[PDB]
C-alpha cells in the first residue's frame, strides 16, 4: 500500500501482540512493557554480585 499515509514511515514498528499502530516510540515503550513486557528487554539492574 503506497496511496494514502503520507510519507511511508521507516522501521515498521508494530505490536508483535496486539500489533497495534504507534508513531512515536514513546507510545510503544510504555504500551508495550505492559501490554506484552515479554520484548520489552533492557539492563536496569542491579546486577549479578
Ligand atoms: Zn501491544
Amino acid at each position: 500500500g503506497s496511496s494514502g499515509s503520507s510519507g511511508q514511515d521507516g522501521g515498521r514498528k508494530i505490536c508483535p501482540r496486539c500489533n497495534a499502530q504507534f508513531r512515536v516510540t514513546e507510545a510503544l515503550r510504555g504500551h508495550m512493557c505492559y501490554c506484552c513486557p515479554e520484548m520489552v528487554e533492557y539492563q536496569s539492574g542491579p546486577s549479578s554480585g
